[PDB]
């Protein structure tokens, strides 16, 4: 639950620091890939192996927003049982470890009375930041941009060259669901230590 970030944390310092770079490597080339891409179109997500390299007990890493007081699991696909447990990354978009020419696409239910989840996301504002721990290590953004797009719409969902973005899609207004809530972030250095 929260205890299964626990597992990851733990699992991961377990995993020796060559491991740990050769899928790294292969994350890196899967996201080069996408970057020079030309489009995957993206099934709007409302086993999966594609995310194996980054996979540790079930999980490709966890995402904190403090803003919400959230931190939670990070699940590869927008499968169906895996968005009760945590956090889906959306397959076609840039794996969420970073990098210039990245943009990974997140996304979770809200108003679970179990899990909560993005429930509180709209309680986010530009200007915070939101942290991603992976095989790697953490990386942090800050939020640069609030958008709200009919389903049909995906152009915001793309990578932008050069740039380093990730993005928290959830569904909105609260239980209408007529549209999506992107919270985009940009890369800044990390500094929380």
């Amino acid at each position: 639950s929260h205890a299964n970030i626990n597992a990851f944390k733990e699992a991961v310092t377990k995993i020796d620091r060559v491991e740990i770079n050769r899928r790294l490597e292969l994350a890196y080339a899967y996201n080069a890939s996408i970057a020079g891409a030309k489009y995957p179109a993206l099934k709007d997500p409302y086993v999966v192996e594609y995310a194996r390299m980054l996979e540790v007990k079930e999980q490709i890493g966890h995402v904190i927003i403090p803003r919400i007081n959230q931190d939670i699991p990070i699940y590869a696909g927008s499968a169906e049982e895996n968005l009760q447990r945590g956090v889906g990354h959306l397959e076609g978009t840039s794996l969420p470890v970073g990098g210039e020419s990245t943009h990974a696409v997140l996304t979770a239910h809200r108003g679970l009375p179990t899990a909560k989840l993005f429930t509180n996301l709209d309680k986010v504002t530009v200007g915070d930041r939101f942290y991603i721990e992976h095989i790697g290590g953490k990386i942090a953004y800050q939020v640069d941009q609030i958008k709200v797009i009919a389903p049909d719409q995906l152009e915001d969902l793309y990578v932008i060259q050069g740039e380093d973005h990730v993005t928290l899609l959830t569904c909105t207004p609260y239980m209408i669901n007529s549209h999506r809530l992107l919270v985009r972030g940009k890369r800044i250095p990390y500094v929380e230590k």
